[PDB]
């Protein structure tokens, strides 16, 4: 099998974990601990980090046999070749390079925030800025079932969790943009995304390690 | 003609500037200012931002005719797939996907260091783990002319930024990898940019924007 490692923590890697279940592909996951306060031992990660044959050690790895990839979006582009979910013409290529990385944009400013110190002051600030990001994944989406066009690909995986991460933050957030309320739930209803959902390999909580200010222990 | 939008500065850019200049693309540029202190006035960006017509407004962005593109990563590829500067075979591929995400990963921690008002106290840090970063750079290269192995791939354009960027800060840094030197060198022997590093097109410095601690203004 496909061995996937990661922290025990939804992280950046709720979009790998997902696409391993839609896709059937037959897996095996190593959850890494981190130690609790004040020194967040990693030990248990930094004892194989060098001892696996990775070119870049880094988490999350994916190990495929011979393949051994890192980088959470490289993880995901290697599955969407394998199970052809990849743009088909250079619109829909265009569009999912262009979500991909703004997807990434997008966890990485929620990061910033729930990783900060002054948290409290910082949510607010964040919070107003909430309709014109939502404004613009709703007028991207416009009347298409997913992100591409016609076709789920793997980028729908990416903002599926962007837009999951922001209604357990701010659990209004979608309410003043329906298709995106909808993409949600569409994403929620493909069978074996439901059956993952209920199964007791999920892992939706904590989002952050240990150290965030909110939600990572 | 494609229309190219950026601050004033190398910043994130240079990748693009180098792959329109190497594939011949017919380009003009437009350069933001940005206020000088304190308020480093962003209007002229700010007075346009929402009236090109981009998806997600952003800097950079790549206008071509009908196709809008906003994301260094997603114009690398656009123009990638143009040219075909593309991995070929599934090897080639995954390691293109890869080291565009850690290029991305190693920028990103330079411009960590030298935005933070603690820099002169970040910056032996960095040092010091410098020789890690390197050394996973030049065995991933090996004895190949290129990253993805004998072709040029768009890759090659950012991993050159990444290590021309590291050896304007630290001079010293790629004299212990003689294949990463070899390969800027040879980057820097292609006609058409050794051609443009010449011209009056050209912007090396300043990489960061006015606000950094080190080389901004
Ligand atoms: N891709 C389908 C496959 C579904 C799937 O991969 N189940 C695994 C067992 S599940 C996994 C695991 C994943 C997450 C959390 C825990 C576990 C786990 C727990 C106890 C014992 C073994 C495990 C394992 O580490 C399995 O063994 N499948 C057949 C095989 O690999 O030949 C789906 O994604 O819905
Ligand atoms: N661009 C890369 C980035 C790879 C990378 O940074 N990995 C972090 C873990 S990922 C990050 C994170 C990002 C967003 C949301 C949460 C997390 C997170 C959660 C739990 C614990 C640590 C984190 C972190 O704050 C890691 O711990 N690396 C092992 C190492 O450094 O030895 C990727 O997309 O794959
Ligand atoms: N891709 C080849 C093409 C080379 C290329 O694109 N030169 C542009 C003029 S150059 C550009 C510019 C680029 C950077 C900085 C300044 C300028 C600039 C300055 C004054 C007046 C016009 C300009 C313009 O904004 C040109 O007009 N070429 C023919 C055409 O577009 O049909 C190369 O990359 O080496
Ligand atoms: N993931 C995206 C990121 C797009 C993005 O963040 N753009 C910044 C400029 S780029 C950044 C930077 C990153 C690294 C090195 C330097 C810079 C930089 C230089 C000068 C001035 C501002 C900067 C910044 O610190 C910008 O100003 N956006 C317009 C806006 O926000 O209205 C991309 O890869 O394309």
């Amino acid at each position: 099998p496909m061995i996937l490692g990661y922290w025990n923590v939804r992280g950046l890697t709720h979009p790998i974990r997902l696409l391993l279940e839609y896709t059937d592909s037959s897996y095996e996951e190593k959850r890494y601990a981190m130690g609790d306060a004040p020194d967040y031992d990693r030990s248990q990660w930094l004892n194989e980090k060098f001892k696996l044959g990775l070119d870049f050690p880094n988490l999350p790895y994916l190990i495929d046999g011979s393949r051994k990839i890192t980088q959470s979006n490289a993880i995901m582009r290697y599955l969407a070749r394998k199970h052809h979910l990849c743009g088909e013409t250079e619109e829909e290529r265009i569009r999912v390079d262009v979500l991909e990385n703004q997807a990434m944009d997008t966890r990485l400013q929620l990061a910033m925030v729930c990783y900060s110190p002054d948290f409290e002051r910082k949510k607010p600030e964040y919070l107003e800025g909430l309709p014109e990001k939502m404004k613009l994944y709703s007028e991207f989406l416009g009347k298409q079932p997913w992100f591409a066009g016609n076709k789920i690909t793997y980028v729908d995986f990416l903002v599926y969790d962007v837009l999951d991460q922001h209604r357990i933050f701010e659990p209004k957030c979608l309410d003043a943009f329906p298709n995106l309320k909808d993409f949600v739930a569409r994403f929620e209803g493909l069978k074996k995304i439901s059956d993952y959902m209920k199964s007791g390999r999920f892992l939706s909580k904590p989002i952050f390690a240990k150290m965030a200010f909110w939600n990572p222990k």
